C-alpha cells in the first residue's frame, strides 16, 4: 500500500503545516501538524476542557463506530517550544492520503497549553519520530508509520514541504518526479528517538564551504534551524545590522536586508537554503526589524534541522530495519 497527502502551510510566513486526516467511523477529518520529532498522535477532542478550545476541529469518538477506549491508557507531553498537552486514549481507524491503519492509537486531549488553544489551524499533532518516545503509559503504543510500514510497499516516507505554498507526504513510495539529480543517503542514530544524522559542513552565500560535523535531527514539527552558536554567528555576520537579541529572543535584521543563502551538506552533497527562506518577517506588526531563520541551539541541547531546512529538500525517512535520511535538491 501507499498513501499521499498535501500539507499547506498555516500562515504565510510557513509556521508550521497541517496535513487533513480522517479518524473513525464515518470519517472525521482533522488537520494535523506531522511532526518527525516526536512520537504520539494526538487530537483536540470532545474531551478537551471547552476553554481551552478556540476554532479547533474536534474528534469525538462516541460517534465513531470503530472507536474503543483504551483502559487506563493516558499520556503527556511535552514540546521543545514550552507547549503542552495531556488526556486519554482510544484506538482508532486513521487514513493520510488513502493509507488506512486500524486500531491506532489516538490521543484524545483533555487539556492543551495556550499555544495549542491559540492556534486555530492545528487540531492535533501526529508524530512520526521513533515510537520509543510515545508517552502513552502504562502501556506504549506504535506511530502511525510504525503501524503501517509492514503494508507499504517499500518502508519509507517523504518529507516535501512547500516555500509559502503547499508540499506532500507520501508513504511507501519515493517519487522520483519530485526532485532533481540524485537523493543522498545518510546515517541515523536511534539512540534519542530522533531522525538523528550529522551533517557534514555549511557554507554561508557564496562563500567557501566549512568541512564540519553538525549532529542534529530532521524535525518537521520544529519551524526554524537551529544550529551552533558559532555557524548562526557566521551566517548573521554577512547581514548588515543583525544581532541577536536578548529582549526578542533571538537574531533579528533589518526588514531592508537582501539574506544571503545558507548551504549545509549532507555526505558529498549540498542542500541551498535560499536566503528569502530565512526570512521570518517582523518581529512585531509593522516594525522594521525582523526575525531571523537560522537561530542559536546553544541551551536546547541539540541541532535541529527545521522547516526552514527540510523545506528545501526532498527528505527520505527510511524505515528499513537500519534506519537512514535522504536528502535530494529540488
Amino acid at each position: 500500500s501507499t498513501g499521499s497527502a498535501t500539507t499547506t502551510p498555516i500562515d504565510s510566513l510557513d509556521d508550521a503545516y497541517i496535513t487533513p486526516v480522517q479518524i473513525g467511523t464515518p470519517a472525521q477529518t482533522l488537520n494535523l501538524d506531522f511532526d518527525t520529532g516526536s512520537s504520539d498522535l494526538w487530537v483536540f477532542s470532545s474531551e478537551t476542557t471547552a476553554s481551552e478550545v478556540d476554532g479547533q476541529t474536534i474528534y469525538t469518538p462516541s460517534k465513531s463506530t470503530t472507536a474503543k477506549l483504551l483502559s487506563g491508557a493516558t499520556w503527556s507531553i511535552s514540546y521543545g517550544d514550552g507547549s503542552s498537552s495531556s488526556g486519554d486514549v482510544y484506538t482508532d481507524t486513521v487514513s493520510v492520503g488513502g493509507l488506512t491503519v486500524t486500531g491506532q492509537a489516538v490521543e484524545s486531549a483533555k487539556k492543551v497549553s495556550s499555544s495549542f488553544t491559540e492556534d486555530s489551524t492545528i487540531d492535533g499533532l501526529l508524530g512520526l519520530a521513533f515510537s520509543t518516545l510515545n508517552t502513552v503509559s502504562p502501556t506504549q503504543q506504535k506511530t502511525f508509520f510504525d503501524n503501517a510500514k509492514a503494508s507499504l510497499d517499500s518502508p519509507v516516507f517523504t518529507a516535501d514541504l512547500g516555500y509559502h505554498a503547499p508540499g506532500t507526504y507520501n508513504f511507501g513510495f519515493i517519487d522520483t518526479t519530485a526532485y532533481t539529480g540524485s537523493i543522498t543517503y545518510t546515517a541515523v542514530s536511534t539512540k534519542q528517538g530522533f531522525w538523528e544524522w550529522t551533517s557534514t559542513g555549511y557554507a554561508v552565500g557564496s562563500g567557501t564551504f566549512k568541512s564540519t560535523s553538525i549532529d542534529g535531527i530532521a524535525d518537521t514539527g520544529t519551524t526554524l534551524l537551529y544550529l551552533p552558536a558559532t555557524v548562526v554567528s557566521a551566517y548573521w555576520a554577512q547581514v548588515s545590522g543583525a544581532k541577536s537579541s536578548s529582549s526578542v529572543g533571538g537574531y533579528v535584521f533589518p526588514c531592508s536586508a537582501t539574506l544571503p543563502s545558507f548551504t549545509f551538506g549532507v555526505g558529498s552533497a549540498r542542500i541551498v537554503i535560499p536566503g528569502d527562506y530565512i526570512d521570518f518577517g517582523p518581529i512585531s506588526t509593522g516594525s522594521s526589524s525582523c526575525f531571523g531563520g537560522i537561530q542559536s541551539s546553544a541551551g536546547i541541547g541539540i541541532n535541529i534541522f527545521g522547516d526552514v531546512a527540510l523545506k528545501a529538500a526532498f527528505v527520505v525517512f527510511n524505515g528499513a530495519t537500519t534506519p537512514t535520511l535522504g536528502f535530494a535538491s529540488k
